[PDB]
């Protein structure tokens, strides 16, 4: 449904390799490379995933109504192992596969560039781009299940996500599907 | 939102007390009575969670669009303790926060094809004035296989396609007694039944 989405001949998945140079390519590489600058880029692809963009994008609506402003996503890193990479572009991040039990999401892509997060593959490494329906977030805390409530007395009024450091956040954990969607593929090496 | 929905004015959730000798009420009682006939309802409530039902209705579309047909979804029956039930309301069930079951067929949301299952005291827990909760849910069960207690997903159907996975999980394929569900907003509880011994 993203306009910068190219056809697919009916159908509900595609991931598309970028080319290089062109506008698209070059914005994701730029995020990248602002920290990540002595790693070489193998190739980039688009995660063309209709089902999984309309469930978030139907939760983003939600938050959006529920915190009545539309300040509620961020564009966060996330690497990962190449065996878990089919999954991911299929079906976005499962907590059920520290600040809580839930899927972390780095500010900087050089969080994410380390080994044991994006771990080598032929020395291959694979790293997320992630629009993350971050909200209202707090601080966290190991052992939490969800985010914490807002206020005791109505405990189930919550925050969106948790963070290290409310302040100059590093990381951000979401605890609900499909508050991420997997947006670009890098696949890169050290 | 449904059109039986009651009118909430600006509000997105609403708990709406039934009427006995209506339809939606009797219906209810009757597949509780069916297995439950010892116990005795204090009331039912209707359920009117529109996030819910928005996040949970586009799952079912597009397990509908998935699966080729249209008989995915059941409903099923989910005990749970009174201190459960202000979460549930409002923000459905959570897999992590799951009871182990008895007999475990994954790590996921079990409910109950007879509500006999969920009216036991170790799920329906009942509360320090006798009163047992159990909900009536739409679950969306698509198709599914015999579950196993390492699960944190449901199984790929074919273990070389690891990605296109079943829906849910189950005891026993020939004659199921519960499901497992493994994702958020498969399952939108509909019904609160409150009742006692
Ligand atoms: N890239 C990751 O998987 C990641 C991101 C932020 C924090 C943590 N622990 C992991």
């Amino acid at each position: 449904l993203p306009e910068h989405w190219t056809d697919m001949n009916h159908q509900l998945f595609c991931m598309v390799q970028l080319e290089p140079g062109q506008s698209e390519y070059n914005t994701i590489k730029d995020k990248f490379t602002r920290t990540c600058s002595s790693y070489a880029i193998e190739k980039i692809e688009r995660i063309q995933n209709a089902f999984l963009w309309q469930s978030y994008q139907v939760k983003k609506r939600q938050m959006d109504i529920k915190n009545d402003h539309k300040n509620n996503e961020r564009l966060l890193f996330h690497g990962t192992d190449a065996d878990s990479v089919p999954y991911v572009n299929q079906h976005g991040f499962n907590r059920s596969c520290s600040y809580g039990k839930g899927t972390y999401f780095a500010v900087d892509a050089s969080y994410s560039a380390k080994d044991t997060y994006s771990k080598p593959d032929n020395g291959r490494k694979h790293m997320y781009v992630v629009r993350v329906l971050t909200g209202v977030f707090t601080k966290g805390r190991a052992g939490l299940v969800t985010p914490p409530p807002k206020n005791p007395h109505n405990p189930t009024d919550l925050f969106d996500s948790v963070t290290n450091n409310t302040r100059s956040p590093k990381l951000f954990v979401v605890f609900f599907d499909n508050q991420a969607y997997p947006e670009y593929l890098i696949t890169f090496t050290a």
